[PDB]
DNA sequence: CGTCCAGTCTAC
DNA sequence: TAGACCTGGACGG
């Protein structure tokens, strides 16, 4: 998941559990190589936010909830198969790595992060990554005056369709956000980054890396995703202009990453 | 049955 | 850089 799919996880969270108290412990799969998590509380809500393709879950403990506990944060990062759902505690679905339990009264819930690849990873601590960039949905001014002023970094000597992957510039943007962007402004993937870039230093690059994202995250739904139904998921591949369409190009970065374009591939290409 | 395809993280 | 980390669906024989 990209940016969009972190935001709606976040949005997901916050609905989901406004009215949710948990209990008890966080559980973690026995096979899930990510911390344990150590936090009990008699009575805790669980609250949410994103920063670019990153997510961070508060758990804040009730007035008077036992034991003693001050409020704990988590951030997640999803890889390719991350998720949040929330589902009836005895019908966990597979690769539920870990798991938040409601307290009575009422129908016992697990809110989970479900990730069949394990390439997701939590730490404790609450702390954003050191070095990822201001989130282009949340942070945009900071976004792009975080890229307009370091143009001089070997990051921008590459292919665009590179630089736009690095989360140091761009948290927030993956592999389908990338064609987007680049094919709403008919950049081509190979032009170098610094080239399309020192002009800032209608909507120009870095105004798409926040608006294109933007709308994926005003389609609802959960972006390219289902944890919404058939519906939501249909209405994405609808807003699909470039990744994966049929009469698109595809080259492979120097990263072995797969990125969709019409037209001039553009000098850089291998 | 088999191949191929779908975001970091780190050891060369 | 390239291979590693994982599972599963879509396809081909």
């Amino acid at each position: 998941p990209e940016g969009p799919e972190l935001h709606l996880a976040s949005q997901f969270v916050n609905e989901a559990c406004r009215a949710l108290v948990f209990g008890g412990c966080v559980e973690k799969s026995s096979v899930s190589r990510n911390p344990e998590v150590p936090f009990e509380s008699s009575a805790y809500r669980i609250s949410a936010s994103a920063r670019g393709k990153e997510l961070r879950l508060i758990l804040s403990p009730l007035p008077g909830a036992q034991p003693q506990q001050e409020p704990l944060a988590l951030v997640f990062r999803f890889g390719m198969s991350g998720s949040f759902q929330l589902v009836p505690r005895e019908e966990l679905p597979r690769h539920a790595h870990l798991r938040f339990y409601t307290a009575p009264p009422g129908p016992r819930l697990a809110l989970c992060f479900v990730d069949i690849r394990r390439f997701g990873r939590w730490d404790l601590g609450g702390k954003w990554q050191p070095g990822r960039g201001p989130c282009v949905l949340q942070e945009y001014q900071q976004f792009r005056e975080n890229v307009l002023r370091n143009l001089a970094d070997k990051a921008f000597d590459r292919p665009i369709c590179e630089a736009l992957l690095d989360q140091r510039f761009f948290n927030g943007i993956g592999n389908y956000l990338r064609a987007e962007i680049l094919y709403r402004l008919k950049i081509p993937p190979f032009e170098k980054a610094r080239s399309v870039l020192e002009a800032l230093q209608n909507p120009d690059l870095l105004e798409l890396c926040h608006s294109v994202p933007k709308e994926v995250v005003q389609l609802g739904g959960r972006g390219y995703g289902s944890e919404s139904g058939e519906e939501d998921f249909a209405a994405f591949r609808a807003w699909l202009r470039c990744y994966g369409m049929p009469g698109m190009s595809s080259l492979q970065d120097r990263h072995g990453r797969t990125i969709w374009f019409q037209g001039d591939p553009g000098p850089l290409a291998p």
